[PDB]
């Protein structure tokens, strides 16, 4: 156990189950989080917008680590 | 993408890559659904108990779908 989905490579992500890679996206996208300013812990529609997206941007850059993508994106907690 | 994590097999998801695994663990024990007035949406201690028994619960029982093991977990609101 504990391979670690914060250490998989962008080459190894997109080669990755398609089933497992949608729990993968939000959890990188969301970053674990415990959920701040509510519990609204809904897909928002910029989440839904970036799902495609933190995709696209592996297949775009492979040798990148999956979870820096985290820090492009904003979600909809506050800090 | 667009694959079934909610319907991978448990002989898929036991194949399925130990870095990704953990994502559909949690996934599995707390739905897409949204949450009812608390934060325990974290990997809280029973959550943590709970991920590897799910684990060793599709080697031995492989013909099952992977999120009926949420059936059994009452984890998913505050206590």
């Amino acid at each position: 156990a504990n391979e670690s989905a914060k250490d998989m490579t962008c080459q190894e992500f997109i080669d990755l189950n398609p089933k497992a890679m949608t729990p993968v996206a939000w959890w990188m996208l969301h970053e674990e989080t415990v959920y701040k300013g509510g519990d609204t812990v809904t897909l928002n529609e910029t989440d839904l917008t970036q799902i495609p997206k933190v995709i696209e941007y592996c297949k775009k850059n492979p040798q990148k680590n999956l979870y820096t993508f985290k820090n492009q994106a904003s979600n909809d907690l506050p800090n």
